[PDB]
């Protein structure tokens, strides 16, 4: 009684989506390196031997497309034929145009920053709670440590047997809280990771279990009756690409919350902060953890909307699950007193043209590394 | 007091990615129209004159990917030059392989069709509210009708300057009710909509104010307060996948609950029942509507999660935001006594092999035209 199962997936850095997540963003990045105006909206696609980049992008860079994509794939770690993909001998495929003008007209040409209007229309959410200390629920932060501790033995050379791609996902058992959660224990978790063709089941499942489950995951979570489900499919050798096709932007809810909190839909890589999906995203993530951090509430919703060519949100809402004293209303007062949510000026708060988004494109967009939007704002009221 | 603003917006039939969702699921239903048990994992890209097939299908259909390509953009409207697309002379171009029998032998070879292993790991929400007879939240409903009222004046030839890319946002004042919510107004309405070279601005937006919203959306909703935004960055002559790329699944909050509720992360198209990405959401939805419409509560959010290769979801979750007399643990029992969400026999209880998938990939999956998911199940208990 009062207490329920939540489950939240996360995936690795040669999962197929992720990788052209990373790809997307290495393309941002190199844009930006030479030209910090860079309009860019790069999306990438990945399938057996194939890079192919498609969008619009206008910028006074020069950027050698095959370097970019061929070192994003090598840092992910496909560097041979036996492991599916390699970015040495794959083909990468450009379509990339430039920028729409009748976008450019309405959205930025000749337009003072800071009034530069939302780079499309949607709705973004931003999300805290304290149930960690990173503002994050445990179910995603757990889900992505066990994807990074793949990455980690994989590339320490202690478990060589493992591939790039993988998948993980836990199921907590949460308790209510006062409108917050609290975390009880771990009921489930999966996880499928590509392998060699000569390791056996049963030290892949040995090795997950002792060396990566009980390296990531506390023991004060784990009883006897959590369930395991390690490498279910039974074999996993054909992978990445090859196993499955990717696209940017196939990973949203990995990217942001694991489930909780809410989503608009948009997709982050690939985009420059001119585009709303990303950096009022980032600004509402901002946010959701400063009044959170703040003290003002233990776990708050922000959602914010936008018109192309329109640089203030139509619509700024608050919900903090009966976590506060304070009235939503006066919430909302305090946010509008303390952030402005254009794009032109949340580019200046949150350092938005800095070269920085390969970084963000696996493990999550929030709660690490303390990126400008992990750093909460001393909140006047 | 006890009011908040909430956004959610929709797009229509020849926005990019909507004509990607389409054209996978145009796939589809061309497979398991010869073949009911085909795999298909079938992404679109499309770029300026582009149509790229890229995933993974095995079948014993013979299907022309040409035709089915150019007929499914054929019928979106996309038949000329002058209108940014031409079904008649793009390139269709295909990179699709056989399922990985990785994959295969781990998700349904051998397998009895009730005991087949879900098709991937992953978690699903459904939801349903009472605040319309859909059991939809009003928001994406009326999101959704104004971008179908477009197609009906572009098609009917009473406005012949439109094109078929389009999208919509709805900002809506709500209040509280016991746990559930009451749409009071609507706040703000944005319409940007593909459009001709000859027509003014004036005209468009003299059109869309009386000829579309005043057509969809109910008076006693708008008054003088209301905000419009309409053909807002002031030039929408380059559209559809001219002016910006698109991609399948890149619109699942568009396909899903338009922000309410919550979201798992997975597509729906271009995927066959053994995905439980779309068999076990439209089964949440299933069940969610059974529930609010068998009068258990008035609001209700399921969560299920699967493991690749297990037939049984990892974890099923009830929470009814205060809306029933019965505990979450009471609603989790009937649930478990009235339907069983293995996708061997979801895809039975929803006859997900019938070719009827192309007519869910525009205008949302649910709430409309009483598909299985919609028809409420008598709920014994
Ligand atoms: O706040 C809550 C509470 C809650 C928290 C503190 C309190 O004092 C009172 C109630 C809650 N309580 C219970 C109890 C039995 N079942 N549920 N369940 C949930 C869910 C959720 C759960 C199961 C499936 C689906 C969504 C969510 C959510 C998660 C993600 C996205 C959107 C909503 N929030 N939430
Ligand atoms: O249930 C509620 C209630 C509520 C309903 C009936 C009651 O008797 C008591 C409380 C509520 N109340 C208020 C009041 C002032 N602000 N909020 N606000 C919300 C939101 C939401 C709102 C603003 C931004 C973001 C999310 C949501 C939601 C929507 C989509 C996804 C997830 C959660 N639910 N919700
Ligand atoms: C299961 S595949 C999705 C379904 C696939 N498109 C098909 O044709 O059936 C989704 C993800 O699961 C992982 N995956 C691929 N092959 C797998 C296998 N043999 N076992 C487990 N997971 C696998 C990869 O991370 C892949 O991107
Ligand atoms: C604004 S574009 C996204 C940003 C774009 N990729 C870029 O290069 O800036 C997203 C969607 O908005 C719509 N759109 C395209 N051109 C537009 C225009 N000139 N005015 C308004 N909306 C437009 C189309 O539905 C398109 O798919
Ligand atoms: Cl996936
Ligand atoms: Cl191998
Ligand atoms: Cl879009
Ligand atoms: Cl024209």
């Amino acid at each position: 009684e009062g207490t329920f199962l939540f489950t939240s997936e996360s995936v690795g850095e040669g999962h197929p989506d992720k990788i052209c997540d990373q790809i997307s963003d290495a393309v941002l990045d190199a844009h930006l390196q030479q030209d910090p105006d860079a309009k860019v909206a790069c999306e990438t696609v990945a399938k057996t031997g194939m890079i192919l980049l498609a969008g619009e992008i206008t910028s006074r860079a020069a950027v050698d497309y095959q370097k970019v994509v061929r070192e994003a794939v090598k840092h992910i770690g496909y560097d041979d034929s036996s492991k599916g993909f390699d970015y040495k001998t794959c083909n990468v495929l450009v379509a990339l145009e430039q920028q729409s003008p009748d976008i450019a007209q309405g959205v930025h040409l000749d337009r003072n920053e800071e009034d530069i209007g939302a780079g499309d229309q949607g709705l973004m959410f931003g999300y805290a709670t304290d149930e960690t200390e990173e503002c994050m629920p445990l179910t995603i932060v757990l889900a992505h440590k066990l994807n990074a501790k793949l990455a980690e033995l994989r590339r320490n050379g202690t478990l060589p047997w493992l591939r790039p791609d993988s998948k993980t996902q836990v199921t907590v058992q949460y308790m209510q809280d006062r409108g917050a959660v609290l975390p009880i224990r771990v009921h489930t978790i999966v996880i499928s990771v590509q392998h060699d063709e000569e390791v056996c089941l049963d030290e892949m499942r040995d090795a997950l279990k002792e060396k990566v489950i009980k390296a990531v995951v506390p023991a004060k979570y784990l009883d006897e009756d959590t369930i395991y489900h390690l490498q279910p499919s039974g074999r996993f050798v054909i992978g990445g690409p090859q196993g499955d096709a990717g696209l940017t932007g196939r990973k949203i809810i990995v990217d942001t919350y694991g489930g909780w909190g809410a989503h608009g839909g948009g997709a982050f890589s690939g985009k420059d902060y001119t585009k709303v999906d990303r950096s009022a995203a980032y600004a509402a993530r901002w946010v959701a953890k400063s009044l959170v951090k703040g003290g003002l509430c233990r776990r708050v919703l922000v959602q914010v909307s936008y018109a192309i060519g329109v640089s203030h949100p139509l619509s700024i809402s608050i919900f903090h699950y009966g976590t506060s004293q304070k009235s939503e209303r006066e919430l909302l007062e305090i946010v509008k007193k303390n952030f402005d949510l254009r794009p032109g000026v949340i580019v200046r708060d949150l350092d938005l043209k800095k070269p920085i988004y390969q970084r963000t494109a696996a493990y999550g967009h929030f709660g690490r590394d303390s990126f400008p939007w992990e750093v909460p704002k001393k909140l006047k009221y």
